[PDB]
C-alpha cells in the first residue's frame, strides 16, 4: 500500500549517500 | 556533478505519491 511505499522511500533515502 | 543527481533523485521519490 501507500502506506509502505513511504516506508520504502525513507529506507532508500538513508541508503542514497 | 554526482550530488545534484542525488538530489534530484530525492525530489524525484517525494513526487511518486
Ligand atoms: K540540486
Ligand atoms: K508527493
Amino acid at each position: 500500500g501507500v502506506g509502505d511505499l513511504i516506508r520504502k522511500a525513507v529506507s532508500v533515502i538513508k541508503n542514497i549517500v
